[PDB]
């Protein structure tokens, strides 16, 4: 199936939500053209040991999430935020990859590479475990019968595996840098700027990228709890979901001032990169197809 | 001065159906020989001691039980590891029942820091020194924080996402992966999904049994605190809402590898047995779970 029918109306109720509960819009971080083609240098140098080439435009839309869903007010290091570009749009082509071509004796050193050239000795290793444990899962859950268990089962089960799988954690624990904000860093640390993000940022994610997945083979989607067929079932699951983002973005906003930015501007600024790239208009396109092996 | 006293009998009975039903296999309590139990227990007055207060070998006991009864010891490799977590576990147990104006990091980090070099090899010790680190410092971040009382107030869902983190099951599972060196499980730790998969069932047990102390000492870190348990019929239905969480993340665990379920499995079924029989959660208040606290005249001369 497809979600197309009810595109239009979900994307106006989740605008409504936002201009309800969160209201301030995110803004486009500027790279200059210097900085640009360090990030895409450092990006093609990272994945070129798997054998595969990455044009500069498939590059420049994954890094939109980046330049769109940060928080420019608050931004301090920006050796940080160009290690956050990098770094994202590498584990964007794993995550993109077939698995076989998943090789990490090759992968794992140009990840240490890019942390420890942006970020002091500690934060760099925060940044790298928790990228190595990003790709690491994205390998492991490749037809694994807890995947099939925890999206099948129940929202609960399903967003719980997304607080890894769809790089939250992954994102906060290489992201405080960027604020070398005392109070965000530790909850960065524990996961629990992650756990208050995961529903927020999955729930968009899984609406306009269902049609990808699911013409993949790809599980890893709530909206294949519900029949989408069943218009009356999809508008209920729909606004349980709004429910859930409505619920976390109100306890998001107990967090302090500066933390609830960087939180608020990742979901909202996720919803916008979501909504305009090109990544998620179409099924398969130049910059979302899957890097496949290609055997002999 | 809310109580579940008059659920205690039925509540217990229903939870152990339940472990009879799902999980079958009983939780083994670890012997430890007397001079792993002395080991242990002097380095935990070392590690306590630059913070003035002094712990019984009672009271140690009572900490340690948890660990000898909800690891896994068909699967046990590394008792050093073990002793660490029995250690580190029993030392953050008496952060946890301090008062916060006992909470000296300066003092206390390093004798953390120091367990962790002990017991592990380098690149262990320091994911058991972080993990250590983030609890105590989210322990006492949260102490009277808007946060908690937000997150604990507004629904089940919000509740357990702050217990990943405040039961200290996440810093569980990434100082005891080195006891099984089993590679799955270091991974599920590691990336906290072991944590998530296992919250639930830890909290939701803790919280019924820990309810009536935690109510008197004011502290909202609890999920029967959203139901009114004076109304028999809004308890039962919330119970009843709980139990089926249990149930479903049960179910999910047994989808793991068989090693890692079983230690998921014995980490909820062993702490629901410990937490049954131990003298914590006995009372409300005693001398093995009073409320550790500072003396306004600790400063005095006579
Ligand atoms: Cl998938
Ligand atoms: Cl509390
Ligand atoms: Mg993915
Ligand atoms: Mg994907
Ligand atoms: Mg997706
Ligand atoms: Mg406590
Ligand atoms: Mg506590
Ligand atoms: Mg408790």
């Amino acid at each position: 199936s497809s979600v197309r029918p009810y595109l239009e109306e979900c994307t106006r109720r989740f605008q409504e939500m936002f201009d309800r509960h969160v209201v301030t819009r995110p803004t486009k971080v500027e790279l200059t053209d210097a900085e640009l083609r360090e990030v895409i240098d450092d990006c093609n140098a990272a994945v070129a040991p798997l054998g595969k080439t990455v044009s500069d435009e498939r590059w420049i839309s994954y890094v939109g999430v980046v330049l769109w869903s940060q928080s420019p007010r608050h931004i301090k290091d920006m050796e940080a935020f160009k290690a956050v570009c990098v770094l994202n749009c590498v584990t964007f082509v794993w995550d993109d990859m077939d698995p076989a071509l998943h090789d990490f004796g090759l992968f794992l050193p140009q990840l240490r590479k890019i942390c420890e050239k942006y970020y002091g000795p500690e934060d760099a290793e925060v940044a790298y475990e928790a990228a190595r444990a990003f790709v690491t899962s994205d390998h492991m859950f490749r037809d694994s019968p807890i995947k099939a268990a925890l999206c099948t089962t129940s929202p609960e089960q399903y967003f719980r595996f997304r607080v890894t799988d769809i790089g939250v954690d992954f994102w906060m624990k290489m992201s405080y840098p960027i604020y070398r904000h005392p109070e965000f860093t530790e909850h960065a640390k524990t996961s629990l700027a992650a756990r208050m993000t995961t529903r927020g940022l999955t729930i968009v994610n899984d609406f306009y990228s269902y049609d990808r997945e699911v013409s993949l083979g790809q599980i890893t989607n709530c909206f294949r709890l519900c029949d989408v067929s069943d218009e009356t079932a999809f508008k209920e699951f729909f606004q349980a979901r709004l429910d859930d983002m409505i619920e976390d973005i109100e306890c998001i906003k107990a967090f302090d001032q500066l933390t609830q930015d960087v939180f608020l501007d990742l979901i909202y600024g996720n919803f916008v990169f979501t909504t305009s790239n090109k990544r998620y208009k179409t099924a398969v396109n130049d910059v979302n197809s899957r890097i496949q092996a290609a055997a002999l």
